C-alpha cells in the first residue's frame, strides 16, 4: 500500500540524528529496515520500536563500519533475517573542527575511514546482489561540505566531496541497470551534538546562539530537519528517480544556490 | 494526496514534459492550468485527460514571450481557480545551428521563452505568494543549463540563465514559505527530441530511427535509455510537497548520469 | 618580444573599469589593442595614451554593443586598421540591483542584451575569420553572479549564468581548432562602478561612511575582504591569451577571493 | 641574467622525476624559482633529471621520500629548509591511478590511491602553512584531475581522491583568505605521459590488438573534445600562473586544462 513496500533498506549509523531519520522515513514508506550502531546499548531496543511503529520490519545491528569484516557481517545478518539488501543508505556524521595546522592526523583518518571509505565497501559488498536481482538503490549521505569549503573543516569537507566522486562513479559502472547511486547533500541540522552545542554556546555565548550560527551560512536562517533528509532519501529510492543516476539532492535551505 | 487543493500553473503544457507535469501534479491533488501558445481542437481532449485525475483543470491560451499575455494568464488562473500557489515555468523551444549561422531571431526567442518568460511569471506570482505565506517556483532547465553541447548555443545560454535566476528567487525568499528550484532533464522522448533525431537519422543514418535513436541517446546519456515525462513529473511533485520546504534554489538532475561524467 | 606581440585585441567597453584593466594587460603583453565605449568622451584620447604606453598599436572606435550593425562595424574597423581580430573580449559591466517583484523590465532586457547577445553577436562576427587563420581566443567577461546567485541581482545573475553556457558552446564547437574559448569569473573589482554601488549603499545604510560600507559589502560575499583589481582581471585574459591556454577549452577562471570556495 | 617572475622563491614538487611532476619543476624553474624535486626512491636517473632542472639556472636539489610516510614528507619539508630555505611554493602532485569495476576494486589500492593522492597532500601542506604564515606569503598548489570534477568508470578511488582534494583545496584557501597565502588546484585531463601510454596499452592490447594510433584517437575522442592531450608544459604554465603576482587573489578555485572535457 506504501512506495516502498517489500523494500529491504540497511541504513549505517542510524541509531540517532540523520541516520535515524532517514531510517524512519524509509519506514514510513513501507520500506524494512536495518538499523546500525557501532556498538549495543540499552536504548536500541526503544529505537528499534521508534522505527517498528510504522508496522515494518525492523532490525538492529551493531557494528564497526570502519572495520570490513563488520561491515559484511551487517549485509549477512541482514540477508538472513530480511533477505536481500535493496537499499543501502552510506551515512556517517563523524566530525572535527580544527585549524588545518593543527587538524590531528588520527582524526583527518577517521574522517576519511567512515565518510568515504566505509562507504566504498559497503558498496563493494552490496552491488553484485543487486545487480543479479536487477534493482538497487545506493544513497550516500554528503553534505553541502561536498559541494563547497568551510573554515576548520578540512577533512569532513574532503572527505564528504570525496563521496560525491564515488556517487557519480559508481552510478556511470551501473546506469544500464536498475541499480541508481546518488547523494544528499544537507546544511545544517539540529541534530543532537548540535542541540548540545548550541545549548553550551548560548549559556556560554539562546535563540540568539542559533541565530548566529544558521545566519553565516544557511540564508533561510531555520535548520534542516533529519524529517526532510529522509524525504529525499524516500525520493530517491522511489520509482520516479529510476533515471536519477550520480546527483546530488542538496537540502541546505540555500547555502549552495549563494 | 499530497498536493490536494494547490492551485498550479504549468506553461507550455499541451504535450511532452509540460503535459507531463501537469499529469503528475493533478494527481498528486493539484488543480492545475494547462497553457499552450495557441488554441488547438485537441485542447478539450487534453483537459480530460488530466481532469480524469478528479482535480479542477483549465486551459488558457498565451503567448508567454508577450507579458500582457502572461499577465491574462494568471489573472485567468486567479478568476478561474484561485491565486496561483505553484508555477511551473516550462514552455521553451530549440533550434540546433552552429554559432556561426545561429540565425538572429531564433537566438531571441529561445532567451525570450526560456529565461525571460520565466521572469515575468515569476514577477507576477510572487506578491500573492508573500501575502499567503507559501509558494513554489519549479523552473523546467535542462542538463544543457549545467553543461554545453554543440550547436545549441542559445539554449545552453538561456538554461544556464534560468538556473541563474532560480538561484536568486530562491534567495530572494529564503525565510519565507516560498521555495524557488529548477528540474534538469537529460533527453526525453518528446515530439521536439523526436524531430531531432530525424533529422540525425536522415543526415547520418540513412532514416533507421533505432539505430539513430541509440546513436543519439548514446551520446551524452549513459543510461543509453530516455528520461520519461512521469519522472520529471515526479521531481515537480517532490518539489511542490512540505518534504521540500527547505530545499531552495538548487536542481533537480533527471538524465540517466549525463552530468556525472 | 612579448607573449601576445603582434596579436589584435578588441576589448569591448574597455574605457573604464575591467574593460581598460584588461586592455592594459594585454597591450603590456605585447598585443595591438582596440577600445571600445557606447560613444565618444572627452577622455578617450587620455585612455588612448594610457593603453599605448605599453609600445603597441592602438585605436579606439565608439559603438553601442546593443546594436549588431554598430558590433559589425567596430570589427570592421579593427580590420581595416589593425588586422584580422585574433583575440575578441566580451566584457559588459551594467548592473541594476533590485529584487525580484519590482525589477524593471527594460532593465532586465539591457541587461540580458548587453551582457549576452552582444558576445554571441561579436563571437559569430569574429569567428570566420579565426577559423580561416586557425587560431583565435575568445574570452568573456562572465562574473561569480554566473556560477552562483546574490539577492537583488536576477537579471545579471541570469545574463553573467548564461554568458558561461554560452562559453561552453563555442568551445566545443571549436575544440578541434586553435581557437579557444573561456570565461573569467570575477567577484568583486575595484572599478568605478563597484564604487558607485558601494556608494549606494553607504548612504543608504552607513550614514555615508564610505570605509564601513565598502567592509560590510566585501565582508558579505569575499572571504578575502580585500578587492580584486583590474590588473589581475587582465592577468587571467594575458594567461587565457597565451600558449600554455591552447587546451584550455570552455572553462571559467575565477577571480574572487574566495567567494565560489564557500 | 634579469629577474625573472618567480627569482627568490623555494618550490618543492612531490612526485616529480617524471610525468606531470617533472613539467611543473620544469616550468617553475623556467620561471626563477629553485625547486626540490621528490621521487618515492633513489634511482639511477636523479642526476639526470636534477641537471635537466637545473638548466635553467636556478638551484634544484633532490629528495627521496615515500609521500605515505609523515615522517619521510616531514623530512623533505626539513631537507629543503636545510639546502635552499623556506618553503615558499609546495606543489602536490604525486598521485598514483589503478583502473578497475567497483565490485573487484582491490582493498589496498583504494586505501593507496586515497593515501598518496589525497591524505598526503594534507600532511605536506600541515607542514608547510606555519612558515608561511610567519613570512606572509605563501602558494599551495594541488594538482587534482577532471576527475575531481566529475566521474569516470572504473576509476572510482581515483575520482574520490580527486574531488577531496579539490574539498581540501577550498577549505585551505578560506582559512588563509585573509593572508598573503593562496591554495589553488590544476585538473588536467589527458595528458600525455608515460603513465596514460600505459592505460592506453591497456585498452590496445586488450580491445584493439596492440594497434596504438586507433586506440589513441578513440582513447581521447570518448572524454576529451580537443582530440589532442594536454601537455606536462601546459600543467607547468598552469602552476606558473597560480604562483604569479596576477593570482594573488585566486583562491580555492580550479583551474581546468581538459580540451573541454568538463565543458561538455
Amino acid at each position: 500500500k506504501r512506495v516502498l513496500s517489500g523494500r529491504v533498506a540497511v541504513v549505517t549509523g542510524s541509531t540517532s540524528g540523520i541516520g535515524l531519520g532517514i531510517a524512519m522515513r524509509l519506514a514510513m514508506a513501507g520500506a524494512d529496515v536495518v538499523l546500525n550502531g557501532r556498538r549495543q546499548s540499552p536504548e536500541d531496543s526503544a529505537i528499534v520500536e521508534k522505527v517498528a511503529a510504522y508496522g515494518t520490519r525492523v532490525r538492529y545491528f551493531a557494528a564497526n563500519m570502519k572495520d570490513r569484516a563488520q561491515v559484511e557481517a551487517l549485509i549477512k545478518f541482514t540477508e538472513k533475517e530480511l533477505g536481500a539488501v535493496e537499499i543501502l543508505v552510506n551515512n556517517a556524521g563523524i566530525q572535527h573542527v580544527s585549524p588545518v595546522e593543527t587538524f590531528p592526523s588520527d582524526k583527518w583518518d577517521e574522517i576519511i575511514a567512515l565518510n568515504l571509505t566505509s562507504a566504498f565497501h559497503a558498496t563493494q559488498l552490496c552491488l553484485p546482489s543487486m545487480r543479479q536481482r536487477g534493482w538497487g538503490r545506493i544513497i550516500n549521505i554528503a553534505s553541502v561540505q561536498g559541494l563547497v569549503g568551510s573554515m576548520n573543516k578540512s577533512a569532513y569537507c574532503a572527505a564528504k566531496h570525496g563521496l560525491i566522486g564515488f556517487t557519480k562513479v559508481v552510478a556511470l559502472e551501473t546506469a544500464t541497470t536498475g541499480i541508481t547511486c546518488n547523494a544528499i547533500c544537507p546544511g545544517y541540522v539540529y541534530t543532537p551534538l548540535v542541540e548540545e552545542q548550541i545549548k553550551a554556546v548560548a549559556e556560554a555565548k539562546m535563540e540568539a546562539a542559533t541565530q548566529a550560527f544558521l545566519c553565516e551560512k544557511q540564508p533561510a536562517k531555520a535548520f534542516v530537519t533529519v524529517e526532510q533528509v529522509g524525504d529525499a532519501a524516500v525520493f530517491l529510492a522511489s520509482p520516479g528517480a529510476d533515471m536519477i543516476r550520480g546527483t546530488t539532492i542538496t537540502v541546505d535551505g540555500g547555502w549552495v544556490a549563494q
